[PDB]
């Protein structure tokens, strides 16, 4: 709509069965414990009518479903109340390439220009037994049925927003299954199912489409959260990028929670770049004509709840209130050298961590380029550029300040959550 699209991946029981022999060895040594998320941000999001850009060379995949509408504040949601905090439901459409892989982040295939149709909420009591169909050019191509989807609309509610709070109008897709028909340019895919209004969007060469879906500029932060892996020689073959949902954020001088009874809670103090302008495959060599300038985020991990499952997974990194971040942007002309800065942690005055973005993998331009290749890109978008070397474990009372010469300096503190209620 205009609030976060989250999504449930490997909810349908025929992927689940699929991929039963594949979840026992490596990658993934062992099936999912816990449900596995992934967001489809505002770059995505259309409406009915509204074309679905098709990239050349691809193969795209139609993913009819049906989407929860969150319609008051949901944080902790009891799974038998789930009804009173949904306004209702609406078709949409998970439009993907090709579901080769669990393990790592699907952005490339995801997260592309329009591959989010949502429809019109309706308010319906429940979504049980509802058979969702695709038409292609008018033709029957699917149908597959919410009762074979392992989570309810109530149980994702609830397993979603017992660490991450969903605000009113934000939405969560409730799965598809593993098998979808595939989309091409000139085809008309229409998505149905009993009670709700169709929606329907056509497919168009991406090279046709005029220009990007732009957005109001509101105060930072507000946009898209890129966040980098392992980018940092301290001493890969490609980026290894994921979202972050806009509630992991928090101000300077606030708490963080650390979950009773885990192991180990790390900060990672990041430089984050802040996009100043819409931009649509860039080379690397104009890259930094679209950046804003430079701030800082404590990219907090609770290192005990990762599993294999586009990892690092929302439970890990997306923490309501586990990503302090400056409210500050330090315009990119006061750092003539952004890829010489040091950064440093203190835990109660000690310091932890050091290192300098002399060491990044992927330098700030190729991040640019490598994202807006197959991406808009729009001003207020964040790109935390990962960390270095130098984590530690940090518990409540803990005062936590990070650093980047010239960009600013970050403080939190971690509290317990008998601390927090
Ligand atoms: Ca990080």
């Amino acid at each position: 709509m205009k609030g976060t699209i989250f999504a449930v991946a490997l909810n349908h029981r025929s992927q689940l069965d699929a991929w039963q022999e594949a979840f026992q060895q490596s990658p993934y040594k062992a099936p999912p414990k816990t449900a596995v998320w992934f967001i489809k941000p505002r770059n995505t999001v259309i409406g009915c009518g509204e074309p679905i850009p098709f990239p050349q060379g691809e193969k795209v995949l139609s993913g009819a479903t049906v989407a929860l509408i969150v319609g008051k504040t949901a944080t902790k949601v009891r799974e038998e109340d789930a009804a009173e905090y949904i306004a209702g439901y609406a078709l949409a459409n998970d439009v993907s390439l090709p579901e080769e892989s669990f393990y790592r982040p699907a952005i490339k295939a995801k997260c592309r220009d329009g591959f989010c149709p949502i429809g019109e909420t309706v308010a319906l009591s429940n979504v049980d037994n509802l058979t969702i169909y695709t038409e292609i050019n008018g033709r029957p191509a699917d149908h597959w049925n919410t009762a074979d989807l392992q989570r309810n609309a109530a149980q994702l509610l609830s397993a979603l927003s017992e660490f991450a709070t969903l605000n009113p109008g934000d939405a969560i897709l409730l799965g598809t299954p593993q098998a979808r028909v595939e989309i091409q340019p000139g085809d008309r895919v229409r998505v149905l199912a009993e009670g709700f209004p169709p929606l329907e969007n056509p497919v168009v060469d991406e090279r046709e489409v005029t220009t990007r879906k732009s957005f109001p500029t509101l105060p930072h932060p507000h946009g898209t959260l890129f966040a980098l892996g392992l980018n940092y020689a301290d001493h890969p073959e490609e980026p290894l990028v994921f979202l972050k949902a806009p509630n992991t954020l928090t101000g300077d001088n606030q708490t963080s929670v650390r979950p009773n009874n885990i192991e180990y809670m790390h900060y990672e103090a990041e430089l984050v770049v802040v996009i100043g302008k819409q931009a649509r495959n860039v080379s690397e060599a104009d890259a930094m004509d679209y950046v804003a300038g430079y701030t800082v985020c404590n990219d907090y991990a609770i290192r005990d709840y990762l599993e294999n499952y586009y990892r690092p997974n929302l439970r890990v990194k997306s923490r309501d209130g586990l990503t302090p971040m400056l409210s500050t942007i330090v315009p990119k002309e006061a750092i003539p050298d952004p890829h010489n800065l040091t950064l440093r942690t203190f835990v109660n005055g000690e310091l932890r961590q050091q290192g300098t973005t002399a060491d990044l993998i992927f330098s700030v331009p190729f991040l640019i380029a490598y994202l807006s290749e197959f991406m808009t890109l729009n001003p207020g978008d964040m790109i935390a550029t990962g960390t270095p070397k130098g984590l530690s474990d940090v518990v409540p009372g803990d005062e936590v300040v990070v650093e980047v010469e010239g960009v600013g300096r970050l403080v939190n503190r971690i509290v317990s959550e008998e601390t927090a209620k």
